[PDB]
């Protein structure tokens, strides 16, 4: 593994802690001097690392993809890498509040999350996806369990390097596109405005394809506005070309965000 002067970070300034999540490995860590302005500062970071792998090429591939995509507010960004003098470390931003799904469920009314905040969550994810799209990257598994929440309530898309979430052309035909991502985004919308609900409640997955093929979709969530449900329904069009682009989704969600923020 070659040295990249643009990303190589010294191991001597990286202290590891308790394992985070599960499996590959993502660990809790302490980084010193991540911000070149203050080298003596300590920040909490996430380190993606490889003890029983053959998978190094997979981690390296992800690393280089992360370098290639670039940075954005709404994605899990690369901070530094440790390729020299030891095992491979991929240091990325942290999300202290876990994924969006669990984040929403914990803040459920029998309402800690105001409605403008919900629309914000959706807007942010839509922004991150638009960026990912423009950087030529299909997910294609976009879900609430893949969107992470930082301490500043910033949405950050992860794993940009499951039947309930898949578009029809992906399920049956194995065709993955930007427009298939938009379908999934429709499901994520439904996930958000149900405050972390499980899609297609009480419906066997084998019955899902029939329902979708029969033109059926999920119902409007109890206290969801028509506009936001209308966006869900547009994402869930059978024809991919009849689905919105992320640009239109960003504008549509910004339109609601700004409006709801009034009262
Ligand atoms: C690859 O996705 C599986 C794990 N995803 C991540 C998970 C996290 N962090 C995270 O979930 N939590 C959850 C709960 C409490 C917590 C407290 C601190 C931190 C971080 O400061 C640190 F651990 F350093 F990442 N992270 C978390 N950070 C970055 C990523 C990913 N790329």
């Amino acid at each position: 593994l070659p040295l990249d002067p643009l990303w190589e970070f010294p191991r001597d300034r990286l202290v590891l802690g308790k394992p985070l999540g599960e499996g590959g490995q993502v660990v809790r860590a302490e980084a010193f001097g991540m911000d070149p302005a203050r080298p003596d500062q300590a920040s909490t970071v996430a380190v993606k690392m490889l003890d029983n792998a053959s998978d190094l090429a997979d981690l390296v591939s992800e690393m280089e993809v992360m370098k290639l995509i670039g940075r954005h507010k709404n994605i899990i960004n690369l901070l530094g890498v440790c390729t020299q003098e030891g095992p491979l470390y991929v240091i990325v931003e942290c999300a202290a509040k876990g994924n969006l799904r669990e984040f929403l469920r914990a803040r459920r009314p029998p309402g800690p999350l105001s409605f403008p905040v919900l629309v914000s969550c959706a807007y942010q994810v839509a922004r991150g996806m638009q960026y990912l799209e423009s950087r030529k990257c299909i997910h294609r598994d976009l879900a609430a369990r893949n969107v992470l929440v930082t301490e500043d309530n910033v949405m950050k898309i992860a794993d940009f390097g499951p039947v309930k979430w898949m578009a029809p052309e992906a399920l049956f035909d194995r065709v993955y596109t930007h427009q298939s991502d938009v379908w999934s985004f429709g499901i994520l919308l439904w996930e958000i405005f149900t405050l972390g609900g499980s899609p297609y409640p009480g419906i066997p997955v084998e019955e899902l394809f029939s329902l979708l093929r029969e033109g059926h979709r999920m119902d409007r969530p109890p206290h969801c506005p028509p506009e936001l449900y209308g966006l869900m329904r547009e994402c869930w069009h059978a024809a991919p070309s009849q689905r919105p682009t992320f640009k239109q989704l960003v504008e549509a969600l910004d339109k609601v965000l700004l409006a709801v923020s009034e009262e």
